[PDB]
């Protein structure tokens, strides 16, 4: 139902560039992986090149491609990120972290060639030095999150929002509440949705032969929250 779907039917190389800023501590990411939008999901490696980052890997997750959701045939035309493809889209963020800092981080998604390449910058402020982000006292895992996701009809694009919880190595939790605007790069039409979210997993692991600090990912994203007609009627 989009030009920009049919992009996505096999495995997709990814390329993604960070360029961070927190506190005044630069950093850059480069990561590399391949996408299966067919079952919604990913295999990514990512590495600091700058030596040990100044704030753990899973405050960076969310940042580090949502157009490789697994939308079921019936939602097709609620899938706002395959439909901006190839030119792609900007996706800009607000995350604020819960009595600590907040990131503002702006990205294009877009085709170069056969890749997918999300680059990135980032821009962290107010950080606390002893808190649970510049403190690296997150725990290197991550839960699972529904991702609400609504047309934004004036900018041609959509917004979303959702609570990020990283789990503190003390037991507690440091939420991370993300707002999101995604508005597309090219003037072609392009599907904007009705009310639905995105449920997504993420697996986080190391690589044992990788000196630099770094992470490797798996996440799997499948679009849901629309209904139709009576179908629901016919249990």
């Amino acid at each position: 139902v989009s030009k920009g779907e049919e992009l996505f039917t096999g495995v997709v190389p990814i390329l993604v560039e960070l360029d961070g800023d927190v506190n005044g501590h630069k950093f850059s990411v480069s990561g590399e992986g391949e996408g299966d939008a067919t079952n919604g999901k990913l295999t990514l490696k990512f590495i600091s090149t700058t030596g040990k980052l100044p704030v753990p890997w899973p405050t960076l997750v969310t940042t580090l491609v949502q157009c490789f959701s697994r939308y079921p045939d019936h939602m097709k035309r609620h899938d706002f990120f395959k439909s901006a493809m190839p030119e792609g889209y900007v996706q800009e963020r607000t995350i604020s972290f819960k009595d600590d800092g907040t990131y503002k981080t702006r990205a294009e998604v877009k085709f170069e060639g056969d890749t997918l390449v999300n680059r990135i910058e980032l821009k962290g402020i107010d950080f606390k030095e002893d808190g649970n982000i510049l403190g690296h006292k997150l725990e290197y895992n991550f839960n699972c999150h529904n991702v609400y996701i609504t047309a934004d009809k004036q900018k041609n694009g959509i917004k979303a929002n959702f609570k990020i919880r990283h789990n503190v190595e003390d037991g507690s939790v440091q939420l991370a509440d993300h707002y999101q605007q995604n508005t597309p790069i090219g003037d072609g039409p392009v599907l904007l949705p009705d009310n639905h979210y995105l449920s997504t997993c993420s697996v986080l692991s190391k690589d044992p032969n990788e000196k630099r600090d770094h992470m490797v990912l798996l996440e799997r994203v499948t679009a849901a929250g629309i209904t139709h007609g009576m179908d629901e009627l016919y249990k």
